[PDB]
């Protein structure tokens, strides 16, 4: 009777949002998200958490401002970001997500965790 659904993934296009294309958010782009995407982690956060395939009937019920880097990646390259710091903050929620969601010793949260590490490592550099 009652379907578990996904909800809508979150925004990659708003032509009324302010937007800039800055030095920093190119880096972002070429240098952080490019650098992530590959890693052998990247598989999981490459798409919103399909709660439905994975059979994950709680993931939305907990975690209320979804985030992945497949989101990212449409932002970055749809120009949606006014500023470097808007997607810094996309990637903080997509790993504290991960946190939230699982347990400390679990396996997505080790992968989420390496990813973090080469994200900080990256954004040290920042330029600007
Ligand atoms: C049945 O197979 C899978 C099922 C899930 C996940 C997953 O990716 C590792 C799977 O492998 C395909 C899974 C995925 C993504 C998550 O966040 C990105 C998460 O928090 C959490 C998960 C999963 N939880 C854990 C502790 O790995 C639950 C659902
Ligand atoms: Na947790």
């Amino acid at each position: 009777h009652h379907m578990s659904t996904n909800p809508p993934p979150p925004e990659t296009s708003n032509p009324n949002k302010p937007k800039r294309q800055t030095n920093q958010l190119q880096y972002l782009l070429r240098v952080v998200l490019k650098t992530l995407w590959k890693h052998q982690f990247a598989w999981p956060f490459q798409q919103p958490v399909d709660a439905v395939k994975l059979n994950l009937p709680d993931y939305y019920k907990i975690i209320k401002t979804p985030m992945d880097m497949g989101t990212i990646k449409k932002r970055l390259e749809n120009n949606y970001y006014w500023n470097a710091q808007e997607c810094i903050q996309d990637f903080n929620t997509m790993f504290t997500n991960c946190y939230i969601y699982n347990k400390p010793g679990d396996d997505i949260v080790l992968m989420a965790e390496a990813l973090e590490k080469l994200f900080l490592q990256k954004i040290n550099e920042l330029p600007t």
